[PDB]
């Protein structure tokens, strides 16, 4: 008798409903523009999949972002197009723009708009405590959007988060881990970062949802708030599950690996030991006070639970308390 088998609590049967060529993006054929079409400016970044440069689409002046992606399977290519492809237009989601391909090495290169990012190690140390509620919002509409178009982004991080904070706008970037979510299905749990990975990942339990990308949403909101980057700062998976532990106690630990009957790594059993729940004060000091409220304590203990079935979703997120200002804001 192994784990038991789990299904996501919204959304489930989207990507059934839905014609076979939505997802099954192994059989996806990649509509190609012209190479030709642009200049390469200036070199951005470097990624673990990508080279990234600011480029100019030379037949109507507009300059777009170009990531030169490094050698990978073209099923995972595929993926990222057809993600792309299937949430364009959707708030918040970044729009790819085109793909080519250089003809001499044939390295893909997908290009997208352009978004004049702030960077977050200079501009987390200047936002307020409504912005944090403003962007987490406007992060939430992307993470909705996706969910319900069958799809989890399973790299939410602020890396992942382009804010143009002088038009306040925002784009969830880097869906080349993303997946479709089918129900039944077993996922790969060493995709992103671990200081984002919820239990389920660190704990080896395959078959989760879109409810991942609430976690590490609670990982981010935790880190904002407290400025404490990362929040969770393991060592390795392990580790990652112990800093969780100590903070969010071991029995609902133990409670969720018992009810979903997850066979522990033997490694856990020493290093896991026993931890009490312990209360978010002590994260709160006069360097961070003025982000943290008792609505978003409120909000993030409702994100940053064990079992993956009752963290709030996306839609339920938006409905909290934490956003009532951002949501007459908007409305007006
Ligand atoms: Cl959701």
């Amino acid at each position: 008798s192994g784990p038991v088998p789990s299904r996501a609590r919204v959304y489930t049967d989207v990507n059934t409903h839905r014609p076979r060529e939505y997802w099954d993006y192994e059989s996806h054929v990649v509509e190609w523009g012209n190479q030709d079409d642009y200049q390469l400016v200036r070199k951005l970044g470097r990624g673990k999949y990508s080279e990234v440069f600011e480029a100019i689409n030379i037949t109507n002046n507009e300059k777009v972002v170009v990531k030169i992606l490094k050698p990978v399977k073209k099923k995972k290519i595929k993926r990222e197009i057809k993600i792309l492809e299937n949430l364009r237009g959707g708030p918040n989601i970044i729009t790819l723009a085109d793909i080519v391909k250089d003809p001499v090495s044939r390295t893909p290169a997908l290009v997208f708009e352009h978004v004049n990012n702030t960077d977050f190690k200079q501009l987390y140390q200047t936002l307020t405590d409504y912005d944090i509620r403003f962007y987490m919002y406007e992060i939430l509409k992307a993470l909705d959007y996706c969910h319900s178009m069958g799809i989890m982004h399973r790299d939410v991080k602020p890396h992942n988060v382009m804010i143009d904070h002088e038009h306040r706008k925002l784009r969830l970037i880097d869906w080349g881990l993303a997946e479709f979510y089918h129900p039944g299905q077993e996922y790969n749990v060493r995709v992103a970062s671990r200081y984002f990975r919820g239990p389920e990942l660190l704990v080896d339990y395959q078959m989760y949802d879109y409810s991942l990308d609430m976690w590490s949403l609670g990982c981010m909101l935790a880190s904002m708030i407290f400025r404490k980057e990362p929040f969770f700062h393991g060592h390795d998976n392990y580790d990652q599950l112990v800093r969780i532990a100590k903070v969010l106690g071991t029995e609902d630990l133990y409670d969720y690996i018992d009810k979903y009957n997850i066979e522990l790594d033997p490694r856990f059993n020493d290093i896991l030991g026993r931890h009490s729940r312990k209360r978010w004060e002590r994260f709160v000091h006069s360097e961070n006070q003025h982000l943290v409220s008792p609505e978003a304590l409120d909000f993030l203990d409702k994100l940053l639970r064990y079992d993956h079935q009752s963290r709030l979703t996306a839609r339920e997120a938006m409905e909290h308390p934490y956003f009532y200002t951002v949501v007459k804001d908007q409305a007006r």
